């Protein structure tokens, strides 16, 4: 408990020992990290959130992440929350976002993978699952994460937004939806193209912070921020990154074992018999993660330079462990 | 031509004579609704399935088709003045006429044709007669389920597909897996395009296609990729949905009465609830005639002019009727 | 027009004068439905809540009550002839009168009163105008969700509670968890008891209670456990649901006209689908009068005679009206 | 492969090594045991069930049992299926049930706990969970297990009943609902009362098997049969029984840990700090399992004598471990 309170002092740092916090909290990393961030940002007072209500909702939300899913679980959620909390604190964005925008980004991060079954949208579509039927094969999981995250507010003593005005609730809800729907990898190339356009036309205020003077630009930055947090594993200290790689490959390989036993075509990087884990990480960095983080780094220059350096060091480490 | 080789009733002969106009713009769809005992969608869909030989092509058991159509029609609301089974029947039949345009002869496969007419049939099913924004503002279960995003269009799809699971309702039971996967994708792409939030981008793409328009030796449109094929089918069904002002005036006037009854009821619900009354939903501060002229000038004529260019000159009489009706409504403005 | 300003409109004053009968058997509920612009459930629930001081007792904000009532009423189907918002308003008002019977003076708590009146309000919400068996035989999604077991009664409850989550609809927001759990249990026990499959066991239990009937110091029923208290509330609401033949004949006949319209519509759907036509649903082979005498002799009279024994002699005039109406229907049979 | 085939030779015996089968099948005990039983009973030929359709439905059903739940998982499902299969085979029921009734009992067994979250109905009710709202706090999970088991027939190549006639489908669906809704412990006392009445008025055919000449009696026996299978753990060899007790207590204590952290009242026998594992097992046997199994044993006398003897031996063993 002393040891937990001590790990939690690193909540404003890139590279928080999130797996240690998961162990020390009795598998409550999302609850303890969200509560710590809400206290640090004074969101309970700003939004008149009863503390019992916040903890009941966080326990409820965390309980709806699957303990049997190796990657898309409550530890990933806690990690995305905490990574978004650090990116919101970047000097280039100081005083740019309102308290409601900050609440939206953090809540969006907390709920963004809730009730993830550990299989892809394409798996749910191919099996004619009830989820794919309900969501017309379109951002199936991302739509579901949102509906679950909002629906859990109706459980006993779970409505953390009970003291927001209707106008606050409507704005918070629209921003959360816009953010989580943007975590669908189908939207990655269009999000990145828009971030690059903003970098090429970047304006700063006289205080040297980003100028975002319309909803479109404000929500683009929040979408790309939470997308960066979601795609942040290769930017973390290598000891953390390697644990995340082991977890995503366990999850992918289990999907491929389900595809194989069902006579389905095995999804890319899901065949444990035809795998190159290290080459796949170098490819993920070269094609997805480095392009995104290099553009983010230009938007907030020079705030993210150490994150980009770590990304490049970690890319060289995976390259160096690709077998013969 | 309905063959006759036996004596039949009054009502039967009149219904049969009206159904002979199923391949024409300006079908007497309200008369068919009355004559069929409020089964316009069932009788019009069945007639079009026969006209296109879809039962034979897709091995649809006739009992299954009739059961599915009556089930689908039963999930349109009898108390909704505009977004009901008569509108569904009208969009199906309008789409059926647009598929037959000379510029599209032999362009679409039987499965694409099936997708366009099935999408038309289901595109407003279980419509409550209020807008997405009303469902969003009340924190409706539907708005929660669909994250405030194309709420009703998502729902229409889910319902239209779910109704295939009722007893003897699976009209696709004899499709192969590959046909079902392709049909499903096309139907989703078409119905989600009927959200008016999508209209400006749809119209932009149709405009781009007109400018880069390629024709075959036959003088018929060249559509050689899914993106172009689905864009035409999306715009085709959206034209069918927005076709009321292009119809013979006696039809157009009834469609206007119905949409304004539905809008005014929504405004009466907003008023009683202390909500902001939605645009053209306030019966105390409405200009039905000005709104139709605005609807034509800013939505319907821009779409239909662009459609008429894609299929030039096939849609000239439709555009002429639209321009005449616009002048009629204009002339009734105080 | 002269704007209104804190005085009733003439139509509102006429509605107020009709609502002076809210404590009487035989309220002009159809006239209330017309005068209120098809808001009988909202206006009658609001009147009864004010009369029983339930807003102060349960700290229910008036805007929340009105919002929830309009929402609930809006989820009754305007196209369904019998199982609609007028039927809900009638069961509410009938329950309200039964709760006031001298034999029950000071017996029930405010929470039990709230449970009986709320249960009555929600007991048929979102009724599609067809029977459980119709929904089971068509493999409807509702029958799938509820395992063919009290399908509509389960749905009415789920919808009545789910609508509390719409914007400014949670009328129970100020109740304690203990109050909410008790209210919820009582409401569920009552509405599930409106399934006619439960009628014989409910009546068997009411008879047992009449036989072992104990009064108190003041000649009022003694109910000293949950089992007997809920039994009486279940039978009370079931009598209210089955009250139409106990009303003045001008009201009873409007109810018979509506149930037969609803039943015949179900039979027309069964006929067109090739299904067996349900009992009393064939408009070509029905005896409305024989069916009402049967309904009374086998279902309504045995229930009301037993209720009348429980509350002796408070229900004598209700039982006399029932017997007079039974004689009237019998005398109209060829 | 060869070891699995060897263990599955025991599929017609009480006391099958179901945990070993779970390990050898790669956590597919439900799929392999159902497939074996369908093949043994010739149900694929009788009901024209395509073998690929059967295996796809079984793996889909098995996948909807939660891998993180210690007791109410695919191993429990496999166990209840196999236990029902042995009970249907009893001499007293030879040629009594039709192939459709046998199919109904084995299908109901397979689906009877699907999508169990590892918490009780009361926990779902107290939290205002979406399931409890849908089901009006009434047989919440039992209704849900049925809805799920039927809905999964609609996934791609899952409709194992596609070649039944309409009348066969209507009959099967009614029987399956009747059987699963009877696994609700709220129905146990009325079910046992009716089984006792049947034993008191027991008739046998001219061939000496149970005489059941109406639906009410036939469904009564199938309901009690699957209820016996569900409550069969204390009747198994003690090494199997103790493994089941370890699992149900892990599941209960996890529920109590969730109640405690939420500030809820801890459910009976869910408090790991105030537990009587051994006294609870003896109470369970004395008040529920022994009255049920003694009555079943009367109904099929003497077929269940060894099962009843094992139950009484295990009851004495646990009694011997209860502190003073
Ligand atoms: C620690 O390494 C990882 C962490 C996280 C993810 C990841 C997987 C799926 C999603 C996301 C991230 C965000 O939204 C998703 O749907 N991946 N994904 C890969 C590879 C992959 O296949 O990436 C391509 C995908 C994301 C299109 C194998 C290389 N590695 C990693
Ligand atoms: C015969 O006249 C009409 C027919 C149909 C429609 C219509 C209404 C709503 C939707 C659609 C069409 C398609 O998707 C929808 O959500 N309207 N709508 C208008 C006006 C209107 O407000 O237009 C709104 C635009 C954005 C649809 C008053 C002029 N008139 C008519
Ligand atoms: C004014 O006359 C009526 C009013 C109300 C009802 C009624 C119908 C269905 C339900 C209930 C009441 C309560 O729960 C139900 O499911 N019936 N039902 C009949 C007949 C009938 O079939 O009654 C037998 C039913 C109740 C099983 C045709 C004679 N008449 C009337
Ligand atoms: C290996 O021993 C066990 C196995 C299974 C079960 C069990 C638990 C819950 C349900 C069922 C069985 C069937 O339907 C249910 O809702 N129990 N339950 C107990 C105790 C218990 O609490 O029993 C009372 C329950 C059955 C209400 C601790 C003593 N032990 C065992
Ligand atoms: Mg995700
Ligand atoms: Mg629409
Ligand atoms: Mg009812
Ligand atoms: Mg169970
Ligand atoms: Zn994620
Ligand atoms: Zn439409
Ligand atoms: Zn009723
Ligand atoms: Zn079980």
């Amino acid at each position: 408990e002393d040891v937990l309170a001590k790990e939690l002092e690193d909540v404003n740092k890139w590279g928080l020992h999130v797996f240690r916090i998961a162990e020390l909290s009795g598998n409550r990393p999302l609850t303890v990290i969200m509560h710590t961030i809400f206290q640090e940002r004074d969101l309970l007072k700003t939004f008149k959130i009863p503390v019992d209500t916040l903890i009941t909702y966080l326990m409820t939300l965390e309980d709806h992440y699957h303990a049997d899913v190796a990657y898309h679980n409550n530890i990933h959620a806690a990690d995305v929350v905490q990574s978004t909390h650090v990116l919101l604190s970047t000097p280039a964005l100081e005083a740019v976002f309102t308290d409601l925008e900050i609440l939206a980004a953090i809540f969006a991060s907390a709920i963004h993978d809730v009730d993830h079954p550990g299989v892809s949208n394409q798996f749910l579509i191919n099996t004619n699952s009830e989820l794919a039927l309900m969501y017309n094969d379109s951002s199936v999981l991302e739509n579901h994460h949102l509906a679950v995250g909002f629906k859990l507010l109706q459980e006993e003593n779970c409505d953390i937004f009970q003291n927001l005005t209707k106008k606050q609730r409507q704005s918070l809800r629209k921003m959360v939806i816009d953010i989580v729907l943007a975590t669908d990898m189908s939207k990655h190339m269009n999000l990145l193209a828009d971030l690059k356009t903003m970098v090429e036309t970047k304006k700063v205020t006289s205080s040297g912070v980003l100028l975002l003077d319309n909803y479109s630009d404000r929500i683009q930055v929040l979408q790309n921020m939470v997308h960066c947090a979601d795609l942040s594993n290769p930017t973390k200290p290598l000891q953390l990154y390697r644990q995340w790689t082991d977890r995503i490959m366990e999850e992918f390989f289990r999907q491929g074992d389900r595809e194989r036993e069902r006579g389905m075509e095995i999804s890319p990087m899901c065949d444990k018999h035809n795998a190159s884990v290290e080459k796949s990480q170098v490819g993920f960095i070269d094609y997805i993660v480095h392009p995104l983080w290099e553009t983010w780094a230009d938007l907030v220059h020079p705030d993210a330079q150490d994150i980009l350096d770590t990304l490049e060091d970690n890319r060289e480490w995976y390259q160096s462990t690709i077998p013969q």
